[PDB]
């Protein structure tokens, strides 16, 4: 399956990125050579992810996204029995130790403001905050409280435009935009 | 001598801390291989001295813990003889620049609170700050000076506990908690 | 899934000996955490095949085990696309530009009388050369030809009884042997 | 091309600054064997820029000098359209992602006076920040907003009054200052 | 200019060939971003070229291709100075210490019987020796003398017809067939 | 010539810490292997130099013991062109961006006292600041402006002491005293 | 204990040669801080095993000795059990696959005589090979069967007499000679 | 002093070689930064030493050139006292344990016939073997014998005709030539 997609993701992002973002698409029955479009949407949630923790201080952030699914869900278990909180019912990216919550980070193609009310009627824990990020430039945090300061967080946006100029370079950015 | 609490202990810490562990117990006529109960605790408490000190400043802690006998002792008599405090009678974890004092770090099974008033009686020198963390979350330190910012010691707990987790899903946590 | 075989496994093979066996045996549809005993297979069939390839010249060998699936028949076209052998039916371990002829590595728990009948039934390109080790020290090759020199044969088999020896030091050889 | 500037500009500045201000020179049809007391400034300019971003905060400064002209018009583009400043006529040197404006970097050997009036009435967007800094120890900065440090633009001096005292050493400064 | 030829490039070949092949293309007023067919030759020659040179000996073989031009005439009058061998009138590949004579290395994508004549017609000097490779699996060597080992030469025929593979895959290969 | 000394600083202090101080000895025409007193000197005040410029911020202290004796006036002379202070009589060992003054640092084996006297009755410049540090663990800078905060010195007297003791261990810290 | 010899032997031998001569020796009850001159002996011995197995072939020799005990003797038993000779009594240094042996390598202070019959009537097992080095560049080996080339063997006698001639520069020979 | 040949130096050989070039001046009473032609002879003459001891085996030389006096006289003394050679009266180059003889290696800028018979002269001991080298291709061994492959001695003639290329370019040859 030779996809244009799949080596662009391979030449866009870091080989750990790309490997991590292989092993959890291949845990969770797809196949990034066939699911080309959703494996660029994994390798940018997982960077996003990765940059967010990179913001802020050393021993703020702890990541549960990228691990596998039985040993984030055992972080996720110390979490909540070291500090009090609620055990989340579906897995989360990150928990900051700095507000003691667990973060929820989203990277959407449409209006942040759709994908929000999406991932704020799944989560049933109100507990967890959800930053959501967008390929426009737009971004819409729980409570307006955007956790990382503002230059972390335009980091991230100018990242996210970066990747759709470099898709729409290779008019890829189409049928990446039609797929979430 | 072929224990699974063995094979475990060296996939769980890391080879430096390990060694480290193996050293110290060689030095005082411990096996690992046999006492692999304490081994276990060695690396636990050596990792939670060395995330310890990772929180704070650069310059701001002296690692004792992890040292021949000789040489940490010289590094004792050293810090006595600069700064002015007395010369503790037990060998401490650390010592705190900031605050001009050693610390004595515990790891306990058992409550926080009969193991802090175990290390109390022995350490006859009150100068020497005493932190004791739990496997279960709970921590307890002199004069309810926790030294370290709430997220380092947020850290170090759940970093315990999802050691528990580990133990008692290869069903060696038990043995581990009826040894201390 | 706590088991002793898989953390003797990952203390016992080389970190990217064990990536590749897991990313082996999940396409296929399998668990190292639950299949124990075939991690362990897939991780000794693996350093097996990587010693025998270290044996003999530097660019005498070809290795196809280790590589996914597409990419490993992807070089089995090319190898039979320049020199004219025949491509096999099954994939094969090696390819041998020495002697001009593919390799299928055998590694068993039994005699290896019955493996390499197993295999030679298996195996219709009677061009593909099969050589067997087993964990007692007997290898068997097709037409006696060996292919590597006595000792980096030796070698193999002293490796395959020392994990033997751990393996019963740590009580998991017998149903490791009653396994295959 | 046996050229004295050349064999001092290799040892001057670090490999990876060179093969920058190579590439760069290249692309715009320059011959740095030739071009001998440019590749000297382009080099220079390289340094200081990158001097530059490793004052402030880690994720303060977004470098636009060193890249390609293609990426780094992308990367223009990016910042444009998440934070929303104007897009520049002219590739600038850096972004400030603290102060939300362009930065435009000036090494000369003349007054710092003439030269930023020359980078003035070229740079049409009044909102690129301009910062000048000479061989002799001189900057200016618009609106007197020096944004970095009086320690990290402190370093910059020093190193440009190295560059020319070793120039003159080897009698290069003299063709250098009257090159520009 | 995305393009799918030189994504792929990018991710099929090694970084350090691909910045070779960049600067060398540069030098001669060609853009890998636009003659993206051609960026994937001067990639393949590149590789066969170093491929060539790390069969035999250690010292045997001086590497021509790969530096700039200028540079690569300084080792080609070097070599003629000290042996004796004439100076060829165009760049050659690589020159054999071990059969004291330049070899012209050739990857070509028709078959070798026509290049290996278009490239006699162009040496004036019979004393070059020139060795032709195909996608096909087919070569070609001055005097039936093809210099290295059989499994040297079939490692370079496998390694050719896999790019072959990768390209068609991504259909890719019809445009550079009909392109040299 | 096998000095105890020789051997006891050889494994005292860092290799590169060995190699500048013996490449500083070498230049005044002083040879480590017979003046092995003073080559443990110079690798203490050399040490010493660097915890010193660890200690406050990154672009903070411009480290001129070191270097090369023109090398370091090199860069005395650009400190001095560009900020505005005297040119110094005799070559220091640091200057502070922070505080605009060259630093003298000193380590001595006699009383804080009456060193300093010696240091400042040499140094003519009374702009460039002093700090002496002695092997009990006292200090003494000038108009008690001890520049970095009291962890950092801490850290250098701990250190001090360390070395008297080894020294001490092995019966070369008499020699050591009464050679200053 | 600050022991001339002890600072000698890591200085002298590289660190991991130190590392595993300090582990050797404190599981058999003896201290190198005390025991310096066996200390220089184990360390000797080390390196002599690890240059005699760097002679040959790559996978010639198997090195037994620098394993801890339980470790050594199960390559041994692997050994014993795939290609059938016997187990031998007393822990030998290597094994040879090129001559299907065992080597006891053997590092003495007096004549080659006397140590080779002190070893050849310890060593019950007739098979296991004897090979004796002196520190005057003498050897002795079993039925004069030097396994390995005279260069390789040279090697090593230069290596024996350059470390006597730094310890009789210390005047540490003396004791080292009268201590065996 | 800013010489134009000691920044060419500095680029054209490995700063390994520089470092060692620059002790030895040193040592001897003999400053780089003045002495530059004779520089560029130590770094030349050290670099052919290396590629020397680089051809043939492994364990086939021991190199005594670029050692500080000292220890270089001190593996002299064990070559002598463990394989029986006389001790030369002047410091030699290399040792071949292949040919069982000391090497004194020889780059010159006249005829090979004049400098060979200025070191035969000067070689007391017969037994020492000398090895002349050319900068413009010639050599000239002891009894025609020239130890090494001719592809050996033919790299170390190409590159010190790279020199003397590099050196005309830069109109320093013509200084390099009158200063021998
Ligand atoms: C810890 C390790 C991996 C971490 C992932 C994360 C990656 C980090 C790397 C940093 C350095 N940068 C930045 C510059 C380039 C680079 O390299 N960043 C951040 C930006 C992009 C990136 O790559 N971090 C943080 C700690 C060190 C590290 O690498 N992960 C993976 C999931 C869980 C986790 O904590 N782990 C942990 C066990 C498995 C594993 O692999
Ligand atoms: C200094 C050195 C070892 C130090 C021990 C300690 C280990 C440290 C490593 C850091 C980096 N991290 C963090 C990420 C992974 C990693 O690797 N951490 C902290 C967390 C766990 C860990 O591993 N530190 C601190 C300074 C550098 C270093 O390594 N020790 C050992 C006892 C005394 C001491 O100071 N020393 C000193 C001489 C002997 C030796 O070994
Ligand atoms: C090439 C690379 C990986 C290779 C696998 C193989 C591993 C090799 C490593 C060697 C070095 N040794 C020996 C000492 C320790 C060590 O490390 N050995 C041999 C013994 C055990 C071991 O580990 N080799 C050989 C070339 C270099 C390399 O690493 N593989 C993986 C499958 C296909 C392949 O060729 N590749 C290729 C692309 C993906 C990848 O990962
Ligand atoms: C990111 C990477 C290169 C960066 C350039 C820049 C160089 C940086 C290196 C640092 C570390 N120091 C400081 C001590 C020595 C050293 O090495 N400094 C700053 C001082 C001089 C120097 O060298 N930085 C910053 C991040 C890491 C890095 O290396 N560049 C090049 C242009 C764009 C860019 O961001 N990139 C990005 C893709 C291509 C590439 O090469
Ligand atoms: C010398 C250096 C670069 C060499 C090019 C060549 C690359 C070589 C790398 C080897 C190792 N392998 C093999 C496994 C992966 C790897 O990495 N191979 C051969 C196979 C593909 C590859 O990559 N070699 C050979 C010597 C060391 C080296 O790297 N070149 C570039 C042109 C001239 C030259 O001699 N030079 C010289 C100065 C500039 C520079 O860069
Ligand atoms: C810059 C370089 C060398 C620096 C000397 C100094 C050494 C520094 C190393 C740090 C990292 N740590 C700390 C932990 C172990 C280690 O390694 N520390 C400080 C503590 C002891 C030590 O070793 N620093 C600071 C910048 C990076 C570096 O290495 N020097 C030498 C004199 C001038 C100078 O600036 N230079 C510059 C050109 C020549 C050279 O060598
Ligand atoms: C394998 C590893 C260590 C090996 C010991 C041995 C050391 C070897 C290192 C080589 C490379 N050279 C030579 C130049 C400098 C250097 O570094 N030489 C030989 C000369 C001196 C020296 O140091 N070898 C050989 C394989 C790679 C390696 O390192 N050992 C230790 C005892 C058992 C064993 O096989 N192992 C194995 C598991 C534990 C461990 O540590
Ligand atoms: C051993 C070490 C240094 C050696 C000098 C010599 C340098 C060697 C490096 C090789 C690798 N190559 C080749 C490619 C690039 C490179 O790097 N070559 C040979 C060609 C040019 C070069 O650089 N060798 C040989 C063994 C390893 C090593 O480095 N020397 C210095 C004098 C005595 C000696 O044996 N030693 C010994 C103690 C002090 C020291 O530094
Ligand atoms: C089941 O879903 C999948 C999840 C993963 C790994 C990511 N794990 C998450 O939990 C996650 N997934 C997503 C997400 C999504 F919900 C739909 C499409 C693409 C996405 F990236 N956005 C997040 O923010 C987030 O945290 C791999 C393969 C999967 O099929
Ligand atoms: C003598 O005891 C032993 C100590 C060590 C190294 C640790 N050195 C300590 O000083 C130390 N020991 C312990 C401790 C204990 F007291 C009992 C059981 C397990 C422990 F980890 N807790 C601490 O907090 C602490 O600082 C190795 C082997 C020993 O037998
Ligand atoms: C479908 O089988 C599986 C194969 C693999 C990867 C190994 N690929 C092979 O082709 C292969 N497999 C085996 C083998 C076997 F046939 C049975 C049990 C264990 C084994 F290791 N022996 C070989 O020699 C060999 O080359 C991973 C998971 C699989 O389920
Ligand atoms: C077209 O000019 C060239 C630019 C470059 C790369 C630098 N890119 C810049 O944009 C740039 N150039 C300059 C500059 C200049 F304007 C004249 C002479 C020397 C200089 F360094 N000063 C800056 O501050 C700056 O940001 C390479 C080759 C070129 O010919
Ligand atoms: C001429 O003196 C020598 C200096 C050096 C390099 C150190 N360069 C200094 O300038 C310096 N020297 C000393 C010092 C001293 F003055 C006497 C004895 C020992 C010392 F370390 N203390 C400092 O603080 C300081 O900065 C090497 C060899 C020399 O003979
Ligand atoms: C029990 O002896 C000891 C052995 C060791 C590790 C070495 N293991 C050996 O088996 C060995 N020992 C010796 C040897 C000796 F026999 C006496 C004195 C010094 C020696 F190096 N020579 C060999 O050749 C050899 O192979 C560490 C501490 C010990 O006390
Ligand atoms: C005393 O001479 C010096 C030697 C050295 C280090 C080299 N040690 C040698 O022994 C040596 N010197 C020379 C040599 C020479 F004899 C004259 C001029 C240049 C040379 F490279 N050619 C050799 O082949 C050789 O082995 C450094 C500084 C010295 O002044
Ligand atoms: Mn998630
Ligand atoms: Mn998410
Ligand atoms: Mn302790
Ligand atoms: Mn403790
Ligand atoms: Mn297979
Ligand atoms: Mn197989
Ligand atoms: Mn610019
Ligand atoms: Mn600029
Ligand atoms: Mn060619
Ligand atoms: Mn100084
Ligand atoms: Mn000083
Ligand atoms: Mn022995
Ligand atoms: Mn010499
Ligand atoms: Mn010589």
């Amino acid at each position: 399956r030779g996809s244009h997609m799949e080596d662009f993701v391979r030449q866009c992002f870091n080989p750990m990125i790309v490997e991590l973002a292989e092993k959890a698409m291949k845990e969770y029955g797809e196949d990034p050579k066939i699911e080309t479009n959703k494996f660029a949407a994994i390798c940018t949630h997982l960077e996003v992810c990765f940059m967010y923790s990179d913001g802020g201080s050393k021993h703020r952030f702890e990541i549960i996204e990228g691990r596998d699914r039985i040993m984030a869900w055992t972080v996720v278990n110390s979490i909540c029995n070291t500090t009090g909180v609620e055990k989340p019912k579906f897995l989360p990216d990150l928990y900051d130790y700095k507000e003691n919550r667990f973060i929820e980070i989203g990277v959407t193609r449409r209006e942040v403001h759709i994908y929000y009310l999406e991932k704020a009627n799944k989560i049933k824990s109100e507990k967890t905050h959800i930053h959501i990020f967008s390929f426009t430039g737009e971004e819409m945090a729980t409570k307006a409280d955007y956790t990382l300061d503002e230059e972390s967080r335009a980091r991230i946006k100018t990242r996210l435009f970066t990747i759709r100029q470099e898709m729409a370079s290779r008019s890829l950015w189409d049928s990446f935009r039609q797929s979430e």
